[PDB]
């Protein structure tokens, strides 16, 4: 039994809610939370710029040191810091982003990085800004993640889309 409330079961293992990632965050304190991040943890915007903002930038704080040791992250590629008051830990995974030319195959390796954390709460990767088709990364999160995952998805509209569509 864990902490998450009002979630819709797609499968053994994954759960979907119309919900503010941040909000969610705030109330449950997840283990995990993900972030849609880029290479370069510059989290301006979308799903980052919001958890951003909610951590006061301590998040950006966190990543540009991080960036500044490390380099940048792969795309497909994650790293995990801190959760700061949203989490115990954020994992910082790189989807795709179509609007870069980014190949859309790299999707699954995004979601791969899921299956290092036996509960997580997370945005559909590649969604949004990153300009993927949100009903594909559905698919493909439901096709690789074995793990359990919470999906908060932001915008009610897509999420009633996203229930009445899935297979
Ligand atoms: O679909 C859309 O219209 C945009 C969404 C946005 N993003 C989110 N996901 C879940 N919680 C979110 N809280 C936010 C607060 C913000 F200021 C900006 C974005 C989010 C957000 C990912 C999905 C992928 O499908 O796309």
């Amino acid at each position: 039994v864990n902490s998450f409330s009002g979630y819709l079961k797609l499968t053994d293992n994954v759960y979907i809610k119309n919900a503010d990632i941040v909000e969610e965050a705030k109330k449950v304190k997840p283990t995990v939370v993900v972030n849609a991040a880029n290479v370069y943890l510059k989290h301006g915007g979308g799903v980052a710029g919001a958890l951003n903002k909610a951590t006061n930038n301590a998040m950006q704080v966190e990543s540009d040191d991080y960036i500044a040791t490390n380099g940048p992250l792969k795309v497909g590629g994650s790293c995990v810091l801190s959760g700061h008051n949203l989490a115990k830990h954020c994992l910082h995974v790189v989807g795709p982003n179509v609007n870069k030319g980014e190949d859309i195959q790299l999707l699954k390796s995004a979601y791969e990085n899921f299956n290092q954390h036996e509960v997580l709460l997370a945005p559909l990767l590649s969604a949004g800004i990153f300009g993927a088709d949100p009903i594909h990364s559905l698919r493909v999160c439901v096709d690789t993640v074995r793990t359990n995952v919470y999906l908060a998805v932001f915008d009610k509209n897509l999420y009633d889309k996203l229930v009445s569509s899935f297979l």
